[PDB]
């Protein structure tokens, strides 16, 4: 039920994701999450609310529910903090907030570099920063050294990116995880075989087509009358049908819920199976489509969207 890292540690294959978690029902999506069985939450800084996720999971470790090494821990760097003199200040902020001394998996967020400042997002669409990939590399490597993290990755990053990184002069820390968007419509077969074949473990994102995404005639997931035949052949739910999809592909996958039936739901996918048919099936439903396409970088340098994958 977990997956090894090319550092030794063990990333639980089922989390619980928070972007778009309000904070005042976060505390008690994660209380929840701990007690029906998850070990893995998936944060970020951006997500705002880091604070109130960390309130959940110190109850829970003073409860002794958990072991602190039972749990996994992730959160990410945010694209205003691409310097080098500014990164350990972001993941300082972070473990600050989830009140924890270090972190399981630190993320690189999105590839792109935006201008060091108070906006998530500054703007003149996006101020860029002159830093690039392998400079931002260099400052997670550090704090793995300082121990801070005990694992470093990316997330969103396309082969090419992945290849910059590997073949860094010099290169200390590999990257242990590249967290992108997967699920029915986008297969991501490419990256998937191309990241897998080099030791990296791939976390699927928006595994249900992230139905409560802020930009709102689209194509739902959920909703898709051939994956809900497949759903009830199992006498299962759609929500557990596309988690289990990614499962059987050696994925980890973090399904956001702040609704305790729906956390408890996502968590009964470990007694069935879909057939390879099933599978095939699923795959074939690819559309190409993607949920974060970051619109608003489409003429950043570092924009990882312009190449196949
Ligand atoms: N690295 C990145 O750039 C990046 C980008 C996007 C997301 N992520 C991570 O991936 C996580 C998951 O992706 P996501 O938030 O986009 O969305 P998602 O998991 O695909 O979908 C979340 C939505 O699905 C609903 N849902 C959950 N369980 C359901 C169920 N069993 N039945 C019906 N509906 C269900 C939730 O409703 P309720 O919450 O109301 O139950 C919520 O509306 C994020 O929270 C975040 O941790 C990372
Ligand atoms: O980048 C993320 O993780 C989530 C995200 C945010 Cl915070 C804002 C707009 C779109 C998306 Cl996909």
């Amino acid at each position: 039920s977990r997956l090894l890292l090319n550092n030794g540690a063990k990333m639980p294959i089922l989390g619980l994701g928070t972007w778009k978690s309000p904070p005042g029902q976060v505390t008690e999506a994660v209380k929840v999450a701990i007690d029906v069985g998850y070990r893995h939450i998936d944060c970020a800084h951006v997500y705002q609310n880091e604070n109130e996720v960390g309130v959940a999971i110190q109850e829970k470790l003073r409860e002794q529910v958990v072991k602190r090494e039972e749990l996994f821990i992730v959160s990410k760097l945010w694209c205003t903090y691409h310097e080098k003199g500014l990164v350990k200040g972001a993941c300082q902020k972070t473990l600050s907030d989830l009140k924890l001394d270090y972190l399981d998996l630190y993320l690189i967020h999105w590839p792109t570099g935006f201008k060091p400042g108070k906006e998530f997002f500054p703007l003149d669409n996006v101020v860029p920063s002159d830093t690039n990939i392998l400079d931002t590399w260099a400052a997670m490597e550090e704090l793995v050294d300082e121990g801070l993290v005990k694992a470093i990755g990316i997330s969103n990053f396309n082969h090419l990116q992945v290849e910059m990184i590997l073949n860094k002069p010099g290169l200390k820390y590999k990257p242990a995880v590249n967290q992108i968007e997967c699920h029915p419509y986008l297969t991501q077969e490419k990256l998937i075989q191309y990241c897998q074949s080099k030791g990296i473990v791939v976390t699927a994102y928006s595994p249900l087509g992230s139905p409560d995404r802020p930009y709102a005639e689209d194509p739902s997931l959920l909703e898709d009358p051939r994956i809900k035949a497949i759903a009830a052949k199992h006498n299962k739910t759609t929500a557990q049908v596309l988690i289990r999809f990614p499962m059987q592909r050696n994925l980890v996958v973090i399904p956001k819920s702040v609704t305790p039936e729906r956390i408890a739901e996502n968590f009964k996918v470990f007694d069935f199976e879909l057939s390879s048919q099933d599978m095939t099936t699923l795959l074939s439903y690819n559309r190409n489509w993607r949920v974060a396409a970051l619109l608003s970088c489409t003429s950043h340098k570092d924009y990882p969207f312009h190449e196949e994958f």
